[PDB]
């Protein structure tokens, strides 16, 4: 195909000082970020407090710290008795904030500039921040992955902590799981409502050539009553899990390590159309992004046979929810409990169950925005974080073989380059909130001052969020409900006033013979090939996989033959552009 | 660990004109190379002829062509009726040469400048040169993977073409096999002799996350009589196959695609100690080298259960050779014929079944030479061809965690850069024979004119084949029986006359202010970090992953401040070296 999976532009963000990003007073190793779409406030739980950020549109942003210290039993022999706020959820009672509280998990409520404690609440926050925690809210129910006690066993479980009855996953359903994400899926009838959650676990296949871990999606019935026996009453009786596969067909490249998940509801309102985007990596830290539909996952769960069970399944099929608050029959539960893994794998959406794309970058988080271009065309744009603390903006492919993912840009969003610890996409304000151990940054999705290059450079960027107008490249959500934006196919520059690009400004230099010199051409587009030409002969050529950001022609001891005009030309596809034009004139 | 898996030096071979390599008269796409260790002759089968190369030590080499034209029925409607020589084997009767002969497989005997035809001999040569062929000779028995007829099925087989009776492998033992290499293995008793062969085939595992092909080693009893029934008489009744695994422990990295195998008998003469070196790649064309022992492979074959078979095995065990020419019992053959894969995998030798090393290069062939250093120490040196037409010389690791494979050098052995078609190591003459589509080249295993960093460079090379003597870096097999060679541990330069390296020659240059300029430092050692220093500060730093071969410090418009000394210093581990020394003097 085409290696356009690399960022085309290494953006340089010239924002509006004091408006785009704010630092914490100190360094916060463990954090959590909360932000509701549309709001101008951003909450961050840190060490012994919760930062309140304000990002007023078009105006300077600021902080505000609300200390909620470990003041509930300070430790003698001070070591690490901080109160890391690891949770921030908004309830009708206000903003719930839970923290470790010197190994005494508790929660507080923030309503009106108030800090009302609710005391110890196990299962709402770990005993240590560096733990693989997870809690989900739905109505007056809460599900958690956090142990309720410290001397608890070494078996992580998914539990309903608040609700009709407390339920926990049994010892046979997972093997050293690492939870990623969890959601509620509302099916056709309310009693069929499922809870899905994604995680990684040990591979049941212990052969030496099998990868150590595998990726999964598990389902549970929201209205699971519990089992019939005294031992099965308090356990989930509707568990089932499936393997998630993200592999390229053309090549035999597999990405088994699921890193992050992002759900995107379809404009149709149909739950089956909800998209599950997953970022996967492999032993080399290369990644791929696969997309699954809730409909496919559910179909697998209700028709696939179970691994290791070779006989007709019980009437109430394992995993199937039951109508009128009926508990799962023992016979049905025992099959499920012994054979929790379905046999068929969950593969990506549509024909050719292949990834949207893959690359040699190490991606950790993903967020997606379905959006409309100036001309009404709909595009899905993915935002990925690398383990190098940067963000990639990729346009998802559409039609067929002619369409591929297009990595339009990479950006380093912080004042101080660092690892990205959290990321949240606000599709309402069209902003991307990212944070590190030092600051919090608000990155616009419609950032286009980055594409220079006149009108051609603007449309050649392929960024669906912008177009050319009033002599500049600006956001389509700007004001004037109309801008010159391009057409998908090759040569998207055709719609500019000048059918052909601007010539480079002529640069002159006078040099004596035998002198040592060099000509540098900074390569803006990383998809282009750059050539230095003299007397119609290419003297130097720099291809897209070029490490240095400049294509340099070295002139050793200048000879008479090497006097004159030197052009550095850029060629992407069938597009050509004069990037540099020098003239070496004799002067001794 | 350490990434010393990349070549430390890109050798530049200045040999002896007319002595090192000879071209064919024309271009040969399909070739075979024969060469008996110690000989000065190299035979190469090609299109309609066989080449006779002569590589007289210390003297110019030459060619000689012996046309064996398709003169045995020239085709009407000429297309591709050549007689590609695909086999060269010397027997007591003389040099056996077999070819395609216009889709009419035949052999010829070359005794004393004569070309005696033996006529059509199916199984000795394919019908087309691009076919996956394999023929093995042992005593008066010949084995082959080549079909005997052109209208034959789509099932490749391993057959005994010459011997007491013809035996062929059944339809059930392999699925689209691609043969790599075969060998006879003499065990304790003659009747236990085995034939082992390596190959790739389809993965029986059809799950979407499973890789498409897998690597195997198969075993057959040389003394196999056949079966007991009319249908099994002519079939091999002792076939068993096992998956060959080459995966890294630390990382989870798997290399499932076997590319080439090389056998190295132990000095002890113990078959069980024979080493099997396999080169493996993966979907990304990255590679690793794993080592196995005939002992470990045999233990797997006689002790492992069979995949898919869960009952006590038959008394005479599947794959076990029988004493007095007894045919394999039907009850034994049927278990084997239905379950030919043993369940346990063959893993690398020694504790921590891991590769000797892996790198991001795409290796295709391997040869190993056990050698002794000047001080009697023994090292195993690997010779690997990349798919870029180069050879890598790696030194196998020894002791423990402190020892790692060391890639000491890369070399382009041809006058014309091309893909390496064949490679054969002659431990007798200490040479490596490599061929392409245009030439054949003899490469010394003891090449050291390549290391030129004075005494220190020579020892810093870690190349066990050489040391410093008579004011130069030379081969330990040269003459004086005694040279100054280094010590395995860090800082192997210590044993040189001057305890510390030679300062770099001073270079002066006069320039006027505001003049543009640059300093280039060719980076010889690819394992060192190079730094340009001025006024005690580094202005430019180049780390090992540096693409270009030069560390360049750029000087825009020269200023008064930036006048003076400039040093380019290289530093591998705890070793320093002045690679360049410039002094910019003022002059207008
Ligand atoms: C040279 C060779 O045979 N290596 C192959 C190459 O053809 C292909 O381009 C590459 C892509 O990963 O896979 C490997
Ligand atoms: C925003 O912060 C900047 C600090 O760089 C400050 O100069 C400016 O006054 C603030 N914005 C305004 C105009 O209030
Ligand atoms: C916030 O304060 C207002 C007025 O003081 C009060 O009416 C309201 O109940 C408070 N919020 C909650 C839910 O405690
Ligand atoms: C699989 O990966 C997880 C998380 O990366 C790790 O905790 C676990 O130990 C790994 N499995 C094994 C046994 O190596
Ligand atoms: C990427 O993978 C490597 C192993 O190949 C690992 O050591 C490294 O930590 C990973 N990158 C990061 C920093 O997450
Ligand atoms: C060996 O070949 C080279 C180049 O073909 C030639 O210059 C040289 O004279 C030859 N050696 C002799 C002494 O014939
Ligand atoms: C070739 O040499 C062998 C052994 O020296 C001899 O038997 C044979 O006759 C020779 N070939 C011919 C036909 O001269
Ligand atoms: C497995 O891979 C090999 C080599 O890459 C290829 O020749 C073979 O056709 C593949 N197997 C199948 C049937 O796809």
């Amino acid at each position: 195909g085409h290696l356009r999976s690399g960022p085309r532009i290494f953006a340089v963000w010239k924002g509006h000082v004091g408006q785009d990003r704010v630092d914490f007073g100190q360094t916060e190793p463990h954090t959590v970020l909360f932000h509701e779409p549309g709001s101008s406030s951003v909450w961050v739980g840190g060490r012994g407090k919760v930062y309140l950020f304000d990002f007023p549109e078009g105006k300077n942003a600021s902080v505000r710290t609300v200390n909620i210290g470990s003041t509930k039993g300070s430790c003698l022999d001070k070591r690490d008795c901080e109160n890391y706020i690891t949770l921030l959820e908004r309830r009708s009672e206000g903003l719930l904030a839970c923290g470790t509280n010197a190994r005494h998990p508790s929660c507080w409520n923030l309503v009106n500039g108030t800090v009302v404690p609710l005391g110890e609440m196990r299962g709402y926050a770990p005993f240590s921040p560096d733990e693989n925690s997870l809690v989900l809210f739905e109505g007056d129910e809460v599900y958690s992955t956090i142990r309720k006690q410290e001397y608890n066993g070494k078996i992580p479980r998914f539990r309903r902590i608040r609700g009709e009855s407390e339920l926990y996953t049994s010892d046979t359903v997972m093997q050293n799981p690492q939870f990623i994400k969890a959601t509620i899926v509302h099916q056709d009838q309310a009693y069929d409502d499922k809870i899905y959650y994604f995680f990684r676990e040990d591979n049941p296949d212990k052969n030496p050539e099998a990868p150590l871990n595998v990726s999964r999606v598990a389902q549970l019935c929201r209205g699971d009553q519990g089992g019939e026996s005294s031992l099965s009453v308090s356990k989930w009786n509707t568990f089932l899990k499936a393997m998630l596969v993200c592999s390229d067909a053309a090549t035999n490249k597999n990405f088994n390590r699921l890193q992050d998940v992002f759900l995107l509801p379809d404009p149709s309102g149909q739950w089956r159309d909800t998209r599950v985007y997953g970022v996967f990596s492999n032993p080399w830290n290369y990644s791929a992004v696969c997309v699954y539909s809730l409909g496919d996952i559910d179909k697998v769960f209700r028709t696939s046979s179970l691994k290791g069970y070779h006989s007709s399944l019980p009437n109430p099929r394992p995993g199937k929810c039951l109508p009128d608050q009926q508990p799962i029959p023992t016979e049905t539960f025992q099959v499920a409990d012994r054979h929790p893994e379905v046999a068929q794998r969950v593969e990506p959406m549509g024909p050719l169950k292949t990834p949207l794309f893959h690359s040699k970058y190490h991606y950790q988080k993903v967020a997606v925005h379905r959006m409309q271009a100036s001309h009404g065309e709909t595009f899905h744009v993915l935002y990925l974080t690398t383990d190098r603390g940067t963000i990639h903006k990729v346009v998802e492919p559409g039609e067929q073989e002619h369409s591929f993912a297009f990595n339009i840009m990479e950006i380093q969003p912080f004042r101080r380059a660092a690892a990205i610890q959290t990321m949240s996409l606000d599709a309402e304000r069209r902003k991307l909130y990212v944070s590190s151990q030092w600051e919090v940054s608000q990155v616009p999705l419609d950032l286009c001052e980055v594409y220079g290059g006149g009108c051609h450079g603007c449309l050649m960027s392929r960024d669906p969020y912008c177009g050319w107008d009033q002599g500049r490249c600006i956001s389509i959500y700007s004001s004037e409900r109309s801008v010159l934006q391009s057409i998908n196919p090759a040569e998207p520059h055709k719609e500019c006033p000048n059918p052909k690009p601007d010539k480079a400004p002529l640069q002159k230099v006078s040099l004596a013979p035998n002198s040592r010199y060099y000509l540098s051409c900074p390569m803006e587009s990383r998809h282009a090939t750059y050539s230095w030409r003299h007397k119609e002969n290419v003297e130097q050529s720099c291809e897209p996989g070029h490490q240095s950001p400049n294509c340099i022609l070295f002139i050793e001891n200048l000879t008479a033959q090497q006097y004159g005009h030197y052009f550095c030309e850029a060629q992407e596809g069938s597009y050509f552009r004069e990037a540099q034009h020098w003239q070496l004139l004799p002067e001794d």
